[PDB]
């Protein structure tokens, strides 16, 4: 199933797995490069489906928690250059003692979390947190695993944070940005709610994840590059290559949630960006015909990145590719 | 839906459209390979807006199968074939009723106005049905009632029975089947083979002649034959039209699942005493860019993917996409 230790093909902060280097299908190589995420722990076939429709390739597995505080388990498909990754700098929080210092005083002898859970969409009602309280408020003791356990596993599951005396808290939304390696306040924004925040920030990619295996990007495109970006969230891809100092020439943004798409357009302004960002709402509308003139206008798309959202959206993604694959082809 | 009516396509025998050609199509999706994909006219409501999407936008060509035999058959195929300078294929199949079953006319009750029957389906009608029918009319000088005229004339258009006897009828025999569908004469007769996996496999095939007015342009094209990949093969519907069609068969990769219909295709193959090679996987999934590479390798690359849709599973549309795909990234090097 899945490896050891999810290093994939190696993480900076750990000694080398045993296979370091691929060999990959001549239709897989060649322009563009592509970059294609999805849950790793999957379903049935699912992965031998993604499989098979990308060129066969094998996925990269890896565990952010290697990169940041947060686990978060994903594969990664792509046809990049494996060699010469390097790191994100600035280097991203390890454990929850250096993204939540506060936290340490408060933090009971019996919850060895160093690392927190994967990040996801919804959050701890303040209810469950006031009855945890009240679990533990008997006192003097390490009350017994009934009550351990049960806070324990209640913390794992809604990534619960000691904050005060026998007292948990979900994280805000800004101890989240910063675990998936964003700009502070970078979801905050317009008429953006509280829950909406969560719900952006659970599925999305972890910048420094993504920035070390798009590393091998930047020294082959010093002049910069054109991006197409599918299922463009909150813009992980995009602030990924910002931060590791790759120019984004032209983006080509995909993006059906309108939060979503503010956020990266503010994101765009705020940053000072000169290139464009051209956006479109539905994956269903880059036909052949407009891939064309979009490819005529401002050159080849020279990556083409997106995350699995309809489960029916990934033929889109595969569709998309090599429809921008073939007209990069020509003779 | 978005069906046109009359449904004749691009052009049929009887109103071919000369001085029609068809608009230039996108760089994508012009050949080779030229690709052949067909699925049910009346589909559910947008799935023939994905089909075209996902093949370069191109228009379905929508088209009833009553323009070329005795049995109506709706269906869309999509494709980047040229449309001028098609021909019928000869010897031409019975147009009519009368023409198809010519003892029918002894039995046939003045007040059937059928001259043309209705989809044939893979499922065929009861002999309690028939017994009934047929008792249902035990009455003289025949003519009863519009309301006892009414319930069997929409029984036999919902069963497609034909009258073989006096007050009596009865289902299509398998033969008749693969005569309205173009096939040889007991294609899919064969050892072991049922009677009820005869009219299964038939009543989801090709309509040859249909099917051959549309490849008859790749005559010209290719005098020293083709290679033809052909996806979802069934009883060989593809393949028969080419052959039908005077058109060379070289190399044949037939994708199926039924061993039945597997068995089928390789009988006609031999019996046909067909010279080139015939090669059967039977599953799409297993057709991956490193074999579909070696095959082209081997075999100098396919003038022709042809396709039939599997369904009304719905995810292996997407496997002919992928396939499209590879074999026309694989060629184009
Ligand atoms: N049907 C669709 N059409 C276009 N975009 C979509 C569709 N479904 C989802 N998306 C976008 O794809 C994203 C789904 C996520 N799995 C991707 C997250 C993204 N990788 C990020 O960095 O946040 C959402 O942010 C949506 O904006
Ligand atoms: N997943 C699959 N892989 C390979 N073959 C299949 C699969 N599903 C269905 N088939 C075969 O493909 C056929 C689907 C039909 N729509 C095609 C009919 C065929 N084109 C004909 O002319 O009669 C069936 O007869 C099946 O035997």
């Amino acid at each position: 199933r899945l490896p050891k230790p999810m290093i994939g093909f190696g993480v900076p902060t750990e000694p080398l797995p045993a296979m370091v280097r691929r060999t990959l299908p001549e239709q897989a190589v060649g322009p563009p490069f592509f970059y294609y995420e999805n849950v790793a722990l999957a379903p049935k076939g699912v992965w031998d489906t993604i499989s098979r429709f990308l060129y066969d390739i094998e996925p990269e597995f890896v565990d952010s928690k290697y990169f940041c505080a947060a686990a978060r388990k994903r594969g990664y498909i792509h046809n990049l250059p494996v060699e010469n990754r390097f790191p994100l700098f600035p280097l991203a929080p390890r454990t929850i003692h250096e993204a939540l210092p506060l936290s340490k005083k408060w933090w009971p002898s019996w919850d060895p979390r160093t690392k927190l859970n994967c990040l996801q969409t919804a959050i701890g009602s303040a209810q469950l947190t006031n009855r945890i309280r009240k679990a533990v408020e008997d006192f003097d003791g390490e009350p017994p695993m009934r009550v351990q356990k049960f806070v324990l596993d209640q913390c794992r599951k809604w990534n619960l944070v000691w904050v005060g005396r026998n007292k948990v808290a979900p994280l805000e939304p800004d101890e989240v940005e910063m675990l998936l390696g964003f700009p502070k306040n970078h979801t905050r924004g317009g008429g953006i709610s509280r829950t909406d925040r969560y719900k952006s920030l659970g599925n999305s990619f972890q910048v420094d994840t993504v920035a070390y295996h798009l590393s091998v990007l930047k020294d082959l495109f010093p002049g910069g590059i054109n991006v197409l970006s599918l299922f463009s969230g909150i813009g992980g891809g995009e602030v990924a290559l910002y931060r590791l100092g790759i120019p984004l020439n032209t983006v080509v943004s995909v993006e059906k949630s309108e939060v979503n798409r503010d956020i990266v357009r503010s994101w765009w302004e705020q940053t000072n960006q000169r290139g464009n960002l051209i956006h479109f709402n539905d994956v269903q509308q880059l036909n052949g015909d407009r891939l064309e003139q979009l490819i005529e206008s401002f050159g080849g798309f020279d990556l083409v990145i997106g995350g699995s959202p309809e489960s029916s959206l990934f033929y889109d993604y595969v569709r998309i590719l090599d429809l921008v694959k073939s007209i990069m082809s020509r003779h």
